[PDB]
């Protein structure tokens, strides 16, 4: 036993002392220091841990791969296997097509899931060297990017599959010769002979043992029936890594050969427990298709669920059994395991005995029959019967952790040759504690006819036997209660369909025409694109890249893994850990901290405390923060120390072992709360122009109403990182952080350790995703880190986990509404007025200029007379909120549409020409004074609504709903205005500093830093053009402090604007200095200019500095311009809405973005789409959850459903408005960043189109202004949907 | 430095240059990616040319401070850098001399 | 000379194109920056001493 | 400079030197040297990029 021996990358691995506790992740990036793979977050759901395994099949005689999460397998589990990481399959001397495709494509960003995405596609090319679209999708099912968009990476990998200027050149792709591949390790051929052997592993805590055959696991559960079985590892993985759970002893079975077999029976197909997922899906797919129909009923209904169950990284790994006995709350796969009455063979040393799977299968919270020294053997699918007909459902959403998810499997056996009831079961998950069967309803029904009656009765059964109390753990009971009822009422229709195909049209029924889509099973729509921009002037220089679609100057090596990242630097041999300790209660004081079992833990340094603080505790944008938390805690969340260790489990472990004591104290969470008590930062923010009593009073019509905004995680693929280095000399330290601003961090480093500015030092060479996230909440790591280095002396790290982080940082700004808007008949508004509430957390932070940014876009593209609008920011006992790419902007803007779209409805005229009524107009003045110039609004407008045949097919979103009754579409144009600019004046500067060594090359640096935008590559595309020099010989390396200071954060979109100018500047010194030079020898080469100035003693570096000017808006006297320009855009967005499920499909939307002349249109269009997918989150798919408490519960990927792949609208149309040059800013361009965001609303207010329409079929029968909050989620939109079953009149 | 003080001497010149302590002026290193192509620091020479390249880096950014000195003649340093910082005023620059 | 401290250097590649950082104790970053520049065939812009 | 941390995963090297004034390089053996512990490699004038 001992050693265990596997490969990486063709390198034989040999690891003497294996921990079983060691995760194959952590393995490559800190023993073998191969950092391409990366964590994103250690749960399975983000794939950027991908990695591709290879072995020798013991019962194949075969080679196979395959792909994983290295985050949660075992080194312990992978002995003699062979692994392929990102470094393994290519470098930047020598990109393999996948790497070499994605980064031409322009579908690497920030580029930190690109690694992951890469050992995707490239694993599916090993197994497939010719897949079909579809297959390259699926390939990504486990794989997430927050930057992109999608497009850009389906279409770049699109050639890979048998199916005006462009962004790419297809053309130019490198072919793939598979011969070229690494060969699987000739001794793992050789090391196939010898018989397997069980293998033994001991690490610091836990023991593995690796069975070979049946015998000895049964003989070690016998024995020892504490034995822990793990397989695939994707569940116990969570267990320990967030749950602490601990388990001494464990057993690996994978090897034993009973415990995969796949038998053919004659009563259905036998799989052994520890058959992965991957392959009961490929068998199963096998059989439905050579199969008659009738016989897989059960085969398809277990497909159903396998088709959305996680991604090929953990289907790979992920055995049936272990999902099967985890027993979870919510599996998908029990209730349909239970429902068809699945064999179950469970085996004990020398017992044997056979079960079907029925409600006594599961005793109570995650249990199961077996006994202590029971395994589960193997599961036999049943083949289905003549006459039997199976359904499996899901919810198309999930809040909790393992509760509160319906579920569902569907059976019913008919009496030969008839419609009567012989049997029906019907199970569900996400309904109780476990997977239950509602033995009360279905035996009712035995003997009846498949007739509405039986819908009656069974409805009536379900929704009193399934009973939810509205104090229910998981909340969501309408929606679960309605749900249960609108699955069986799609078994109930698709049964009458398969008896209608059995002949029985004349006994059960025919079915209405128009009910038919409600029966549909999932159907993937081939996805088109289209990508428009202008083409440069003819005239323009081959070596000018200004307007040019260059990729992104780091693509090549972040596709490669070579492109490195904060926790990517090697660790100094003195470097030591941290892991920040947080307060679990909302508001209360702290009694006492004892760290005696801290102590206890192995590597532990210290535990610091305010006490430790050097200098100032006061923190935070308004010093109104605490670095480490004194006396009291006012959120879950808040940071009352930190934990130094020699590693990050160390760290981890002793965190665990310091026990806090609190009292606690009236706590503020809602913003009813802070309202109801006052709480809030500073005083009312007000905008107000002309006179509301009279423009009501001279209203035709006035509605009131309130709109709440949830919130959103920023969820950058790489989380806070931060890196300290002490300098041991007069306090210099060096930290090397992922943030977007280095001058505040720079700032509170130095303020809490008591050194001035001039001593710490703020390297950031890029972050993978920021979005606002990173602009301030990344200091909390920072200053901790920072002191820990001082005190210790020793370099310090700490990179926070995804739970960690997704709690301490914040997100974006919860908003309330309370509308009152008065109009004319003719749709035009005369009078509006909204009064605003944002929940801002514990500290201000950036809470004020936030809700300034909401009130100075609440008009969004219409002119109002008379309008006042007022904003109030909640102080409250949860983690501080701040800065998300659109800064308020978002939040005023939706509240504006969805009055708008009430106008409308009021008025029964079309939505679209009431907006273009009431748009603004070149020149009009806004709410705030500031007058619209270059004002291209409309033309986006006009263009979109041609461009995207908005009118016909508004005509087919009218037919669509007339011929279907439970399904609906809905269809919408959004128009919109964002300001540009810092809404804080002298925020908007920017400085670069460049040299031109002897040799010609240009290093050059400026304030902005990179986190997946490309202003690098603009910058030196910016400082190509204007040094008459290809890009070539320009290079920027990282963003530090000591080389620009005072810089703003990379914010507000207008970093390329800022640098841009800075840039500029700097190299028109530089050429004035090189003139002389360059008239002595017009044609000489740039290189000659510049070693004669050299050598005549003149200066090759320079200083660049800009300055918006003209800006100050003042509240006081409403005057003043806030922003030195306006964004426009307009998107029209098509839905389809499942009325029974509240799921839906996003069809098809089309975009006309005018970012004046663009400095890069593949950087700028991927910008708006990646703004656009993360604002098609923001109002569709992910919400965060609190206890009651204020406890954040929403903490990773499992929980919050963020856009993947697959969300994206199937027809993807982006367009750049031609001829538009924004004269005012660097080279005729405009901001990009946070504009294209808010339109992603279209596809909300298509949506609530939709619902609307479903409730002229179902609802009461007038037009009523229903609720729709934002996040429109299933559970919002089926509720909405208001209908027989949510009336339960059905019953 | 090679422990003829010369970072003590430059120092020193900004100190007077800047009209401001020493205490407040602080230099860490020497780096390509500072200053570059840089003479070697011999000839004994070093004092000589980098002291007149730090008076003009030096003089550059007094005058960019004038204006806010003018209207506050009294107020400390702190107040016209914080001054100029928040009207837009650029406190970086290069100083060069031949 | 006899300098108590001898000739060192520590060099610190980046993985990026080309990109490395050296620590010296030397009197002359430009001409080392160069030579290890001109040595590894890549631009001085790359090389930080 | 010697007296900054190394990294974890720092390496070590020495310099090989002429012992004779002026002669012809004929030949140059690494066995013993390889088999020396840690041993990494042996750069020579083939190892310039
Ligand atoms: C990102 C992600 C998304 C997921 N999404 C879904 C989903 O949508 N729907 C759904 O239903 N599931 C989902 N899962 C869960 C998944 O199906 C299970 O984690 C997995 O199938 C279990 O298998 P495993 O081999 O990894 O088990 P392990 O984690 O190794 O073990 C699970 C448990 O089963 C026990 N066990 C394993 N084999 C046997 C055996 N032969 N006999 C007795 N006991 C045994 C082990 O002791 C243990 O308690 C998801 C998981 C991840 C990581
Ligand atoms: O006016 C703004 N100020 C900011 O600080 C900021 N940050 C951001 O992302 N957008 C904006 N907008
Ligand atoms: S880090 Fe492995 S799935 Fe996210
Ligand atoms: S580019 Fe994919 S997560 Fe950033
Ligand atoms: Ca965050
Ligand atoms: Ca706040």
């Amino acid at each position: 036993a001992d050693e265990l021996v596997f490969f990486v990358n063709g390198k034989k691995v040999v690891e003497k002392n294996a921990d079983p506790e060691t995760t194959l992740l952590v393995y490559l990036r800190r023993k073998l220091g191969l950092c391409g793979t990366k964590l994103g977050c250690g749960e399975g759901g983000c794939g950027a841990c991908t990695v591709m395994i290879s072995k020798y099949d013991r019962l194949q005689n075969k080679i196979v791969h395959f792909s994983v999460n290295a985050c949660l397998a075992p080194i312990c589990s992978l002995h003699h296997v062979a692994v392929t990481t990102v470094e393994g399959i290519g470098n930047t001397q020598k990109l393999h097509p996948v790497q070499e495709r994605i980064a031409r494509s322009h579908g690497s960003q920030c580029g930190f899931c690109t690694p992951g995405i890469v050992m995707s596609m490239y694993t599916l090319l090993r197994n497939q060297p010719e897949p079909t679209v579809e297959e390259i999708e699926n390939a990504f099912q486990g794989n997430l990017c927050r930057c992109t968009g999608y497009r850009p990476i389906l279409q770049g990998f699109r050639t890979f599959a048998k199916d005006s200027p462009s962004l790419f050149n297809p053309e130019d792709f490198k072919p793939l010769d598979p011969t070229q591949e690494p060969i699987f390790p000739p001794e793992l051929l050789r090391l196939k002979d010898t018989p397997q052997k069980k293998l033994r592993f001991e690490g610091e805590r836990v023991t593995w043992i690796q069975a070979s055959t049946m015998e000895e696991l049964l003989d070690l559960k016998a024995q020892h029936p504490d034995a822990k079985l793990v397989v695939g590892n994707t569940e116990i993985g969570i267990e320990m890594k967030f749950k602490n759970m601990l388990f001494p002893l464990i057993v690996c079975p994978a090897w034993i050969p009973e415990l995969n077999s796949v038998v053919h029976g004659p009563e259905g197909i036998s799989f052994g427990a520890s058959c992965p997922l991957s392959l009961v899906e490929s068998v199963l797919a096998e059989e439905i298709a050579k199969l008659p129909e009738q016989k897989t009923e059960v085969f398809r209904g277990v497909m159903e669920q396998l088709r959305a169950l996680a991604g090929k990284q953990v289907k790979s790994v992920a055995s049936i059994g272990g999902n099967i006995i985890t027993a979870s709350p919510i599996s998908d796969l029990n209730p349909v395991f239970m429902a068809s009455g699945a064999k179950l063979t469970l085996v004990s040393r020398g017992t044997r005995r056979t079960v079907r799977m029925d409600h006594t299968f599961f005793p109570g919270y995650r249990k199961t029959l077996l006994r202590p020294e029971e395994i589960l053997l193997s599961i036999e699918i049943p083949y289905s019967k003549e006459g039997e007909f199976f359904s499996a459902f899901k919810q198309a959403s999930r809040r909790e952790d393992d509760i509160a998810k319906v579920t569902s499997g569907m059976r019913v056996l008919f009496k030969p040759g008839t419609i009567e009831v012989q049997e029906l079961s019907l199970c569900f998950g996400g309904m109780a504690d476990r997977t239950i069967s509602a033995l009360k309803t279905t035996p009712k029904q035995l003997s009846k006819s498949w007739n509405e009656e039986l819908l009656q009765s069974v409805c009536a059964g379900l929704a009193e036997e399934l009973q939810l109390a509205p104090d229910a753990p998981g909340g969501m009971v309408e929606f679960r209660r309605t749900l249960t009822l609108s699955f069986f009422f799609k078994f109930y229709l698709t049964v009458l369909q398969k008896l209608g195909r059995a002949d029985l049209e004349d006994m059960c029924g025919k079915l209405d025409p128009t009910f038919a889509s409600a029966t549909l099973l999932f159907q993937k729509d081939p996805p088109a694109n289209v990508q428009l921009f202008q083409e440069v002037p003819k005239d323009q220089s081959e070596e000018d890249m200004v307007g040019r679609p260059l990729p992104h100057l780091a693509a090549n090596m972040q596709a490669s893994g070579e492109a490195v990242y904060c926790d990517d630097i090697p660790r100094y041999e003195n470097e030591l850990s941290l892991r920040l300790v947080t307060s679990t209660r909302a508001h209360a004081k702290i009694t006492s901290i004892d760290t005696s079992e801290a102590k206890k833990v192995p590597g532990f340094v210290c535990f610091l405390t305010a006490e430790d603080v050097p200098n100032s505790n006061a923190t935070g944008l308004f010093n109104d923060e605490t670095v480490f938390a004194k006396d009291e805690v006012t959120c879950v969340g808040h940071i009352i120390g930190a934990v130094v260790a020699d590693t990050p489990e160390h760290a981890q472990r002793a965190a665990r072992g310091v026990k806090i004591t609190y009292e606690d104290l009236p706590a503020i969470i809602t913003i009813q709360d802070a309202i109801n008590n006052n709480s809030f930062y500073g005083s009312e923010i007000k905008i107000e122009k002309g006179d509301l009593k009279k423009g009501f009073s001279e209203a035709d019509n006035v509605v009131s109403g309130e709109l709440y905004i949830g919130g959103q995680e920023h969820f950058y693929l790489e989380t806070n990182c931060t890196i300290a280095v002490p300098k041991g000399e007069a306090g210099e330290m060096e930290l090397f952080v992922s943030t977007q601003n280095t001058m505040k961090t720079q700032s509170f480093v130095a303020k809490m350790l008591g050194v001035p500015d001039n001593r710490i030092v703020v390297r950031v060479k890029r972050m993978g995703g920021g979005f606002g996230g990173k602009e301030t909440r990344s200091t909390v790591v920072s200053t901790a880190l920072a002191l820990a280095a001082h005190k210790t002396g020793r370099p310090v790290r700490c990179m926070l986990d995804r739970d960690e982080d997704m709690l301490i940082t914040g997100g974006r700004h919860p908003f309330l509404a309370k509308y009152k808007v008065g109009f004319m008949k003719t749709g035009t508004v005369v009078a509006l007025e909204v009064a605003h509430f944002s929940n801002g957390g514990n500290t201000e932070d950036l809470s004020r200029s936030i809700m300034e940014r909401a009130l100075f876009h609440m008009d969004n593209a219409y002119k109002i007379p008379n309008i006042r609008g007022t904003g109030r920011i909640c102080k409250t006992n949860l983690p501080s909120n701040t800065a998300f790419r659109g800064f308020g902007g978002p939040q005023g803007m939706l509240i504006a549409e969805y009055w708008m779209s009430e106008v409308a409805i009021t008025c029964g005229l079309p939505a679209e020409e009431v907006r273009r009524k009431n748009m603004y107009k070149e020149g009009d003045l806004t709410h705030f004074n500031q007058k619209l110039e270059g004002f291209t609004l409309p033309r986006c407008w006009d263009e979109c609504i041609a461009s995207s045949q908005y009118l016909a097919r508004k005509r087919e979103v009218e037919k669509f709903n007339r011929e279907n009754c439970w399904k609906k579409r809905g269809l919408c144009i959004i128009p919109t205005k964002f300001g540009i600019s810092f809404t804080l004046p002298f925020l908007n500067q920017g400085g670069a500093l460049v040299h031109v060594y002897t040799d010609g090359s240009v290093l050059l640096t400026h304030g902005g830093t990179e986190m997946g935008q490309g202003l690098h590559t603009k910058m030196v595309q910016v400082a190509s053009r204007a040094l008459k020099i290809p890009t070539s010989k320009i290079h920027i390396s990282e963003t530090s402090t000591n080389t620009v200071p005072n810089t703003s954060p990379t914010a507000a979109s207008a970093s390329a604007d800022l640098n841009g100018q800075g840039v500029y500047e700097a190299c028109q010194t530089i050429l004035k200095r090189l003139e002389p030079f360059k008239k002595k020898k017009p044609t000489g080469p740039w290189e000659a200019w510049v070693m004669d100035a050299y050598t005549s003693a003149v200066s090759l570096s320079a200083t660049g500095f800009y300055k918006t000017p003209n800006l100050g808006y003042s509240f006081e006297t409403n005057s003043g311009n806030p922003f030195h320009y306006f964004s426009y855009g307009v998107a029209c967005s098509e839905v389809e809405i499942d009325c029974l499920t509240g799921d839906h499909k996003n069809l098809r939307t089309d975009i006309v973005m005018d970012v004046g002349s663009s400095l890069n249109p593949a950087i700028d269009i991927g910008q708006v789409e990646g703004a656009f997918v993360q604002g098609l989150g923001l109002f569709t798919m992910e919400e965060l959850h609190y206890s009651p408490e204020g406890s954040l519960h929403t903490r990773g990927p499992s929980t919050y459903k963020i856009p993947a792949f697959g969300s994206i609208p199937i027809e993807f149309r982006v367009s750049l408005l031609r001829d538009c040059p924004n004269k005012r800013a660097i080279y005729a361009s405009k901001a990009v960043g946070e504009p294209p965001l808010f339109l992603a609303s279209s596809i909300f207010f298509a949506i609530k189109d939709a619902i609307r329409a479903a409730r002229a079929q179902h609802g009461d029968n007038a037009k009523q202004l229903f609720q729709l909050d934002s996040p429109a989620t299933p559970e919002k939109i089926r509720n909405a949907c208001v209908d027989q079953f949510t009336t339960l009149c059905v019953t």
